[PDB]
């Protein structure tokens, strides 16, 4: 297929940005279509490691533009921050990186009110990334937020600002009882790059319109994970974004019927970082096991990531939302060395039911358990191998037991973090 | 096509309330996916005229169920209001209406703070249906708003809304200096229908993925418009939400690569009620014959409808947005008596270009000028024709210059409010 979307289907970090830069070396666009700099995708090219936020996954190669899509939160100063250090790299991101006008600012009173709610909530704290993306977003929705377009007249955008921050403070100051945000640093830190990044806007729908009649390929790099989704995540525990393939349209211009091939990415454990429902989660010696074998740290708040057994349960609920096409397995090689493995294939509800479906909102999970399914586990090393015929045969059965419950197939396997650790049974841009 | 969309590909008010119901005939389920009661779908069954605002429009006939999908945000008590008018008119609706546990609320607070935003825009007000539709999505957003599931708990929901409408009653009292909104009015109010709302709800997402498995027909009905779209409408003076097909998949569940034909109605003319960007708005004698001749005024708010030409220009941004498949043109026979009809084919920019594209926020369009195309009208009366043979040649050159100019084909026609008023060159179930 030629537009390929590539999302997470559990939390996030289930391994998109690995996924994205594999495949772009066929892609001549590569589009962000939500979140903001909240994300944190790891690239790891001969070793050399990458973790953006902001940037799109294939900033690294000259074949392709990235796009940071309408959907997406900016903030200028992250922006800025990561085109620098990626330049000092030898990456010529200006060269390459496109955006949209329509993106919402994220600017330093959002990260103020991010920090304020979160401690207003106390206990009851979503545990965000403290990057302003629920505010930013807030104040799209109640269309008083600036975006990228508004830097064109730099008069208007300092009026626009102005009455923003006097709402904004209002609140901080008297009601969350914190600092207020000073007006004119926000003002002069914005103007000095707003040539910059207007430099780079691009009618982004139109465009993928015209990518799309030529038959170019074109690569949608999802942020977060389908629980993470606002509306259908275990909400008030999620992101603010549509973490769900429907939101490639809503972020980035492109018509529904054009999605060809949905591949969602599948974690061989499940992790989560911050607050929320999570059924397998492990407390156990297992759980310590695969955070320290799969090294599980907050990619962009350097949080321990929590750790548990894979989620078919969830799972199915991801391939329905977003209509995958496939999968692609991700960190096999992490649970090499497990005597057994767990899969979760159904859930005991509070009042003795045992459910195939998910609770929708987070109050709902309270109380679910999880129903296993006990495998074998292998000894071997899968770690880099590159092909089927590297793999032990309870690995192999592993596979295909989560195809089965799934009812889709695993069309791409990652052992390893580096570029080239993988294998890939089928190419989505092919499919 | 099983799964069919209906939206607008103007400003919302092209005639999706008759398309949908017309359409409805072949269908086992009709969905509403985003927006509120700010809709307004007038029906008309042998001179019987219904407006719907909440409750999908397949509500009418016992042979679909119709479901207020989780995009939507509910107002407990504009949807009893709705149903008992109905109930009384013979309509089971209890008996044929389901709706998401995710859905948002609207509550009277959210009402408040809408009339409140709107006042202290002053000259810059949306015009917003006063609907509380705007505060509702925000809160929602902010992971603080209340959904229908929510209900299910009657303690807990106190406890819920008691935090939020401290929130809310600080800003609406302190920092908009209005009436506080009675926490225990509220409580009363809800509770009091929390049982008929909590006995409809279903899984959504999980059934129309039953649906889709049996290939059974369903229908999309979206409310307002394309160009009021929150992300790629004419910002700030767009709804909340977004109206075009992305808001399909991410309103409902389904996933995107199930959407097969998605049909844009498209009024022989254009109009916009409330403020914002509108380039053919006519102020002169045909705009006063558009508006008496095709009766528009608000069917939610009674507001007099702007009126001006259709904008080819604005609408092939719609075809692109919503991958539209066809067109459904309606109310051709507003047009009748008209010695001549224009088409705007392009913009001439504030700075002398001729573009072909549209600028995307509502400042960017400040000083964009309509170049026009103009045709013969016909003396001929098309109102309730039913068959294409009974269209006068300028009528039909109109047809077809709309389609060549935005390369989708007119599939349905509709010649009156009346649901038999029309012909049906094509059903979307059926291509
Ligand atoms: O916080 C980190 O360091 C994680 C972020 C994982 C994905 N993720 C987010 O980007 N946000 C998360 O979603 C929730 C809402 O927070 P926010 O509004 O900041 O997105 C929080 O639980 C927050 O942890 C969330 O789970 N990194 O491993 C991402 O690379
Ligand atoms: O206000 C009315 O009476 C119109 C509503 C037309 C569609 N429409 C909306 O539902 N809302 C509108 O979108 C903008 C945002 O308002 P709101 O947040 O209430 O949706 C306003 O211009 C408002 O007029 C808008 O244009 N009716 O003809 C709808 O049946
Ligand atoms: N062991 C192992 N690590 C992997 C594999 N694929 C990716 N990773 C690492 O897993 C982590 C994925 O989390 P993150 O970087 O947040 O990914 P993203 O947010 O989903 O793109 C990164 O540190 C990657 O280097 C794999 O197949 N095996
Ligand atoms: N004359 C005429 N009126 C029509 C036609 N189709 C629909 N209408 C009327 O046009 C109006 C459409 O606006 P509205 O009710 O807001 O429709 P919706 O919000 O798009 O579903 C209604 O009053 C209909 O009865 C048509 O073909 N001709
Ligand atoms: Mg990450
Ligand atoms: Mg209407």
């Amino acid at each position: 297929g030629n537009n390929v979307v590539v999302l997470g289907t559990q939390w996030g970090d289930e391994g998109k940005g690995k996924i994205v830069d594999l495949l772009t070396e066929r892609a001549k666009y590569v589009v962000r279509y939500q979140g903001g700099h909240n994300a944190g995708h790891t690239l790891v090219i001969n070793g050399e490691k990458t973790v953006l936020h902001l940037i799109p996954s294939g900033i690294l190669r000259e074949n392709v533009t990235s796009i940071i899509g309408n959907g997406v939160v900016l903030s200028p100063a992250a922006l800025m921050k990561e085109m620098k250090e990626l330049e000092d790299r030898g990456i010529p991101v200006r060269e390459r990186l496109l955006l949209s006008e329509a993106c919402p600012l994220i600017l330093d009173y959002h990260v103020a009110l991010d920090n304020a709610r979160e401690k207003a909530r106390g206990a009851k704290a979503i545990g965000t990334t403290g990057r302003g993306i629920g505010p930013a977003y807030e104040d799209k929705v109640a269309r008083r937020g600036l975006r990228v377009g508004d830097l064109f007249d730099k008069e208007t955008f300092a009026e626009k600002l102005k009455e923003v921050m006097e709402y904004h403070n209002f609140q901080l100051v008297n009601y969350y009882k914190a600092e207020a945000v000073d007006y004119q640093k926000v003002l002069d830190d914005t103007m000095a790059v707003a040539d910059i990044l207007t430099s780079m806007v691009v009618d982004v729908s139109d465009l993928l319109d015209q990518a799309r009649q030529r038959g170019d390929f074109v690569m949608f790099e999802g942020a977060q994970g389908t629980l993470l989704d606002i509306d259908h995540g275990t909400y008030p525990y999620v992101t603010s974004s549509n973490t769900t393939a429907g939101g490639v349209a809503t972020g980035s211009g492109l018509g529904p019927r054009y999605v060809d091939y949905v591949l969602g990415i599948l974690k061989a454990y499940s992790t989560r970082v911050g607050a929320g429902p999570f059924p397998t989660e492990l407390f156990d010696e297992t759980g310590e096991f695969l955070c320290k074998q799969g090294n599980e740290f907050g990619a962009t708040t350097g949080r321990r990531r929590r750790t548990g057994w894979l989620d078919t349960v969830a799972v199915r609920r991801a391939v329905q939302l977003n209509s995958l096409s496939g999968f692609c397995l991700t960190k096999l090689d992490v649970l090499d060395g497990l005597k057994e493995v767990k899969l979760c294939v159904a859930y005991r509800m509070p009042d003795g039911r045992e459910v195939t479906t998910t609770p929708l909102a987070a109050d709902d999970w309270k109380g679910v358990e999880p129903i296993y399914e006990t495998m074998p586990g292998w000894s071997e090393s899968t770690f880099g191998v590159k092909d089927r015929s590297g793999l032990p045969q309870a690995a192999l059965n592993y596979i295909k037991r989560i195809e089965e419950l799934t009812g889709v197939p695993i069309d791409i396997i990652s052992t390893g973090p580096d570029r080239t650790e993988t294998m890939i049974l089928r190419d989505p841009f092919d499919a």
